[PDB]
């Protein structure tokens, strides 16, 4: 097949895409070896949706598992009454999810379960895959003549041909796995045909983050999680936490091979060490450099002339309320916390008013790094550890170090009941959730 492996795409058809999945557990060939793995479409990842605004979704999903399961429409600015963190699809039962996708809208999104308490052994197994909206602005030269691929990022690790299981420091640190993996393969080999390639990158991870670069090459930013930025940004390296989702331009600059590498990054992660007498937490540092694929350019590469324009930012109305949500951890407890509290199902904790814009201050207290994602309402970040952000885009997923403070702009849409959460989803089994309600 193609040497670079991509999911399948599934396109809607004449405005409807109309999919039956069922979420199961599936005997795969995986990074060399043979596993059963959860899957949606029986594959790993699963297969990506491809849609344009004002296309017609409808997706039944079948449960095949032992255990209930949803899905979460990550990104998706639609109603929580479709997006629903509550609803629960017992084994054996189905549900069909139907929305219109809005118009005003592009980029790299993704499905995964939301089952609070059951996300983080369900994500982790290989239940997720991605949906891209197709943009009016795919069409501009820039873009229509790059080479495309989309690059999900998510590792696994594996025990008896299985996933392996959740030991107690898993659900305190958010569990990370020994095969770091695109697409599911094991570092894959991209053979560009063209100079300028159109990389859409998803973190579908559980707690995993990778610190990306391209050897001797920059990247280009041109979206961030839900949609363009209004110009392309160079950056030297580009880190995704779990849930994130950015697309870049490379500009291959001359002949050979390129690694992209998730490069060392100390989020924070704690392990346990006994020098005589007490037995402590320690933290683990940085990650181990991993390669994530090969990237090959082509015969005396001249890379197109970058878009000098993406799409205008929306002027936002001025903000009627400013919440503060500060992030603690208990982590010999392995229990999170927003506000001090754990979620609830049945406790509302912020009560906003649709249409109205309004700005989130969330605090990190905690000294691991937690990407905050909010449903339902994407965002605008101002700032994160008083650094004022240096691009406007919509993002639903902002990443916390240790004791920063992000500002969000956070334009209230559909009305209903929706949750924010950290995105290492184990956090958000372990309680760090809270409730918003729009009305
Ligand atoms: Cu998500
Ligand atoms: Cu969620
Ligand atoms: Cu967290």
């Amino acid at each position: 097949g193609p040497s670079f492996p991509e999911p399948k795409v599934v396109r809607s058809q004449g405005g409807l895409l109309s999919l039956k999945l069922s979420a199961t557990p599936t005997p795969l060939a995986i990074a060399g070896q043979r596993a059963t793995l959860l899957t949606y479409g029986g594959s790993f990842p699963g297969p990506t949706l491809r849609v344009r605004p004002r296309d017609t979704v409808r997706l039944t999903l079948e449960n095949r598992l032992p255990e209930p399961t949803n899905l979460h429409w990550h990104g998706l600015p639609i109603s929580p009454k479709v997006d629903d963190p509550f609803l629960e699809i017992p084994p054996g039962e189905s549900w069909t999810y139907e929305f219109t996708v809005p118009k005003e809208l592009a980029g790299t999104f993704w499905y995964h379960p939301h089952l609070h308490g059951r996300v983080a052994p369900q994500l982790f197994a290989g239940l997720l895959g991605a949906l891209v909206v197709e943009s009016s602005l795919d069409a501009i030269p820039e873009l229509r003549e790059a080479e495309e691929h989309l690059l999900v990022l998510k590792d696994l690790a594996l025990q008896g041909g299985r996933p392996a299981p959740h030991t107690p420091m898993d659900w305190m640190n958010g569990k990370e796995g020994d095969l770091v993996l695109v697409n599911g393969a094991l570092r894959p080999t991209l053979v560009a045909q063209k100079a300028t390639l159109r990389l859409r990158l998803l973190n579908a991870s559980n707690a995993r983050y990778y610190r990306l670069a391209l050897q001797d090459h920059p990247l280009y930013l041109i979206a961030a999680d839900g949609g363009f930025l209004e110009e392309p940004l160079e950056v030297s390296e580009l880190l995704l936490a779990p849930g994130e989702r950015a697309e870049v331009l490379v500009r291959l600059r001359k002949e050979g091979r390129f690694l992209l590498q998730a490069l060392p990054y100390d989020r924070g992660a704690m392990g346990m060490m006994d020098m005589g007498g007490m037995a402590h937490a320690m933290p683990q540092g940085p990650s181990r450099p991993e390669t994530l694929l090969y990237l090959i350019a082509p015969k005396n590469p001249k890379p197109l002339p970058l878009p000098k324009a993406l799409s205008p930012f929306p002027t936002l109305p001025a903000p009627v309320v400013t919440r503060r949500l500060v992030l603690t951890e208990d982590m010999m407890a392995a229990r999170f916390f927003i506000n001090g509290q754990v979620f609830d199902h049945r406790r509302v904790d912020l009560k906003g008013q649709a249409q109205t814009v309004e700005v989130w201050e969330v605090e990190n207290q905690g000294d691991m790094d937690h990407p905050f994602h909010l449903h339902v309402h994407p965002f605008q970040v101002l700032s994160v550890g008083g650094r004022p952000f240096p691009y406007r885009a919509w993002k639903d997923v902002v990443n916390l170090k240790a004791g920063e403070v992000a500002r969000l702009l956070v334009p209230l849409r559909e009305k209903g009941r929706t949750v924010f959460h950290c995105h290492i989803v184990e956090h958000e089994d372990r309680g760090m959730m809270g409730v918003l309600e729009v009305g």
